[PDB]
């Protein structure tokens, strides 16, 4: 997409030469915003095949509030295998914050309904928002969240979200992380009878890896495509009813897909 | 400064007419991004004359850990007096959950000893993050934390900060925001022996109350001066040991002094 590629090349053109915890090089730079605005149409990297079956499971496996990853094997996606242990466990993940934020008295708090509960309630309100970055709980978690807060807003009669992104790999992570967002904003506005607004992403440190420079000079000689549409073929009767087959991406063209080598 | 004149122009040419919880009416934008290197200059606007006296004492109090407000009596500083109560108590505002945020297992996590410890060992990582948003103590508070997040990176001997800030009322608070944030990346910087580097500042419900129009319009005339330095006269020995005394703008010559009224 034009941001997207805008960013690539940001990076490519003034990131700095900075290792990860593996050891393995990137460029990068920090802070970057972009803006879709969703009414322009589902914002799926089109410049390269982006599948969004996994997506779709993680983001209702995250709206669960389920850190196992049995409901993500039991449908064959297996993007959290790495980080789990033996029994399927991941520690106090982003499903776990979003459901069930632990409080010093006891309480488990339960972000998604107390943010659907604002929009319907107090629109206007400034603090909409859900955070994953639990600071006591970090330690347990396989990884610390890299999509780490976000935020709401309604302005006539739209409903715009905000994703602060602490850690972005470009090339790899990016595509899916707008994705998932997008994704969630379509259901939390038919949920709270709204239309789409946008979808602001924040990045923090905002990288390339230095094994896909090659990848991203291929990518970048390429012409976005018109965006796509979504459609959620059925409303459920709340936020935490959805299903796999609810939605259904049309008028998806992209160019063909890029396979990004990763070191271990 | 050019960038919060860009900002304010904004507001007035694509904010939308909303209310706060008070009723006052506003104009409002979601989601924006502005950059200062610090090492052009203090980001102090010039626009308008304005006072640190309260900031740097409000910054060594948040630094402290306390939320009591009467070391800030001590010094007559009386910026968060409204939100007190009547033994001086705001609940577990800003300093509490930046050096001691509440765990379920009943640690107090010290954050900014932890990012400190992470600049001097681990400077390539990126989670060097100090959240306020610790939603279990949100009730508590006198008041939700406006400026609820930030993120420090590492690259090329310089520091930046990135701090993400929930709501923003442009022409009170922003000038102010900028300028606690710009002071505490130097502080960091010197006691991690780094330079200063970008201080990244990102917006969520950014919006200018309807009763400052007309100040925004002359503020808006006025064109901006040379940026001031920030000089530090001591070098403590840890960030908890800064001094009001240490602290110097030098070369700081503002257009007048623009006051703001607001409703309750
Ligand atoms: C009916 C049900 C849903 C989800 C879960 S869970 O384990 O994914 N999680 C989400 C809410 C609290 C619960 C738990 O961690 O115990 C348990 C039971
Ligand atoms: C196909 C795919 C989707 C999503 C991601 S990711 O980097 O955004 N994500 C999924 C696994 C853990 C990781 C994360 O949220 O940190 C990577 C690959
Ligand atoms: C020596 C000292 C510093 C600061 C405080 S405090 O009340 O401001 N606060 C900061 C760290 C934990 C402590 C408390 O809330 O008890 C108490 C004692
Ligand atoms: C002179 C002045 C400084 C700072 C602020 S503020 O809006 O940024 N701040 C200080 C009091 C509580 C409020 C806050 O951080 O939410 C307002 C006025």
């Amino acid at each position: 997409m034009k941001q997207y590629l805008e960013l690539m090349q940001k990076v490519l053109d003034e990131g700095t030469q900075k290792n990860d915890r593996t050891g393995t090089g990137t460029l990068s730079i920090f802070g970057h915003q972009m803006r879709f605005n969703l009414q322009d149409g589902f914002p799926l990297v089109t410049t390269k095949r982006c599948h969004l079956r996994s997506i779709i499971h993680e983001l209702l496996w995250f709206l669960q509030g389920d850190t196992n990853i049995a409901y993500l094997h039991e449908n064959n996606v297996t993007i959290w295998d790495e980080w789990a242990d033996e029994n399927g466990d991941l520690g106090p993940v982003y499903g776990k914050q979003w459901r069930a934020w632990p409080t010093p008295d006891g309480r488990h708090i339960d972000q998604i309904t107390t943010v659907l509960n604002q929009l319907k309630n107090d629109p206007d309100s400034r603090r909409i928002i859900v955070s994953a970055w639990n600071v006591g709980e970090l330690d347990k978690m396989a990884l610390a969240p890299c999509h780490a807060f976000f935020q709401f807003y309604v302005a006539d009669g739209k409903l715009s979200c905000q994703l602060y992104q602490r850690s972005c790999d470009v090339f790899l992570g990016l595509p899916f992380n707008i994705a998932s967002y997008a994704l969630l904003v379509h259901m939390m506005a038919q949920q709270c009878d709204l239309e789409v607004g946008d979808f602001v992403w924040t990045g923090g440190d905002t990288h390339l890896y230095s094994n896909h420079m090659d990848q991203t000079h291929l990518q970048l000689s390429r012409e976005p495509r018109p965006l796509p549409k979504l459609i959620i073929k059925r409303k459920p009767e709340s936020i935490f009813d959805y299903r796999f087959e609810d939605f259904e991406i049309e008028g998806y063209d992209p160019h063909p897909g890029i396979k990004a080598p990763v070191a271990i």
